[PDB]
């Protein structure tokens, strides 16, 4: 499913990522955007043989299982093709667990280089939320 904006800001907040470990609405967002365009079937292969999965890219080294990924772990207890699924709730649930790993959104590397600092608010401006 490839979301818009709107769309995906009110399903994110349904499922309690608006202010989660306190990044707003449209960190979520922003971070959705440069991961994945808003589409939940994006999947991006790593150098090191690990494989991003979903609207927010979680990583196969860590978080869920996909079978292909040597010496990793599943540490949201899923497998990866749950994270492509059209209903997000696997990856919001997981992006809850990544974000309060230590290093905050900084987990996402592009929410660092493009989201970080900038007027995230825009990403849900005119939004009926
Ligand atoms: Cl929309
Ligand atoms: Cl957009
Ligand atoms: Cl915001
Ligand atoms: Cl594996
Ligand atoms: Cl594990
Ligand atoms: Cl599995
Ligand atoms: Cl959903
Ligand atoms: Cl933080
Ligand atoms: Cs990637
Ligand atoms: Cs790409
Ligand atoms: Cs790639
Ligand atoms: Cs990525
Ligand atoms: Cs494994
Ligand atoms: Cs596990
Ligand atoms: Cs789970």
């Amino acid at each position: 499913k490839v979301f818009g904006r709107c769309e995906l800001a009110a399903a994110m907040k349904r499922h309690g990522l608006d202010n989660y470990r306190g990044y707003s609405l449209g960190n979520w967002v922003c971070a959705a955007k440069f991961e994945s365009n808003f589409n939940t079937q994006a999947t991006n292969r790593n150098t090191d043989g690990s494989t991003d999965y979903g609207i927010l890219q979680i990583n196969s080294r860590w978080w869920c299982n996909d079978g292909r990924t040597p010496g990793s772990r599943n540490l949201c207890n899923i497998p990866c093709s749950a994270l492509l699924s059209s209903d997000i709730t696997a990856s919001v649930n997981c992006a809850k667990k990544i974000v309060s790993d230590g290093n905050g959104m900084n987990a996402w590397v592009a929410w660092r280089n493009r989201c970080k600092g900038t007027d995230v608010q825009a990403w849900i401006r005119g939004c009926r939320l």
